[PDB]
């Protein structure tokens, strides 16, 4: 089953994108009113006839203080996606890429570590705000050099959704996403991104472990120690 993680800042369209991939209203996407979801959600479904697992994330990828809540939510993120994501689905609201999305790119690296960008697919929400203009023409021509680095680091793997789109318009934009993920799956030969904390999470959930050596405090502690490794190795530039 194809494992996908929705990443990005709050309000860019992670939940709506996950709802349009699965074709169901399953992740909370409020319009204006107060939200309830504070933690990672996982929903299994079918997408283009292929079985899919989608992990939606809270505000893990934003300016924030180091607290138990952060590591609980990064911890749930690896638990749900174990043994690791095939695709990291980085959601950018088209037209609105600001300092916070730049911060979100930084913290995608800090959460997942070295090698995670080989598995990233940009997904531009608000395709409709692009006028009658082409997406390839937009990405080549934006005055946003933070965005253009991200496109070159993702090897030009990127797509656009109208999450409020019609049935036809939803069908079309799912096929164009499949094309990107097909091409990514062949370039990775079916590989999923992984590190020790993914591996540590995989062993923790698999039945037949029969020790319960590790604990929800100990796991969340391993989560913190892993992210600081990512922060060391990334301060080394
Ligand atoms: N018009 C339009 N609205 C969108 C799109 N994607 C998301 N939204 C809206 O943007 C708001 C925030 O989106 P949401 O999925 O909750 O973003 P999240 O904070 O990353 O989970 C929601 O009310 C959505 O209805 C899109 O492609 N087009
Ligand atoms: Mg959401």
């Amino acid at each position: 089953a194809l494992r996908i993680i929705l990443v990005g800042k709050t309000g860019c369209g992670k939940s709506a994108t996950g709802n349009s991939i699965l074709g169901q209203p399953v992740f909370e996407s409020k319009l204006r009113a107060q939200s309830v979801t504070r933690t990672c959600q996982v929903k299994t479904g079918t997408w283009n006839g292929r079985k899919v697992l989608v992990v939606d994330t809270p505000s893990i990828f934003e300016s924030q203080a180091d607290t138990q809540e952060l590591y609980k939510n990064i911890g749930d993120c690896y638990l749900l996606s174990a043994p690791g994501p095939h695709v990291l689905l980085l959601v950018i609201q088209l037209g609105r890429f600001t300092a916070q999305d730049t911060v979100a790119i930084r913290k995608v690296k800090e959460v997942f570590g070295t090698g995670a960008m080989r598995h990233v697919v940009i997904l531009f929400t608000h395709k409709e705000d692009l006028g009658g203009q082409a997406l390839d023409d937009y990405v080549a021509n934006t005055d946003n050099c933070s965005l253009k680095d991200l496109v070159r680091e993702c090897e030009r793997r990127y797509c656009a959704f109208n999450n409020w789109g019609s049935v036809e318009e939803q069908r079309q934009q799912q096929a164009e996403l499949l094309a990107v993920i097909e091409r990514l799956g062949r370039e990775r030969e079916g590989s999923f991104h992984s590190n020790d904390l993914f591996l540590d999470a995989q062993l923790l959930q698999r039945t037949g472990a029969g020790a319960c050596q590790e604990d929800y405090r100990q796991y969340q502690a391993k989560v913190e120690w892993q992210v600081e490794k990512h922060k060391q190795e990334l301060r080394e530039n």
